[PDB]
């Protein structure tokens, strides 16, 4: 109800939405596998506020 874009975001947007980024479709994981190190060192690039 801002109207200000704020990137504090109620994890309720994660449950609502959280319907696109469950995907039947590509369940045949096009990256993980094999690009396993590839994902992995992405870690290492990579770094959320709120995470790690």
């Amino acid at each position: 109800l801002q109207s200000r874009p704020e990137p504090t975001a109620p994890p309720e947007e994660s449950f609502r939405f959280g319907e696109e980024t469950t995907t039947p479709s590509q369940k045949q994981e096009p990256i993980d596998k094999e690009l396993y190190p590839l994902a992995s060192l992405r870690s290492l690039f990579g770094s959320d506020p709120s995470s790690q």
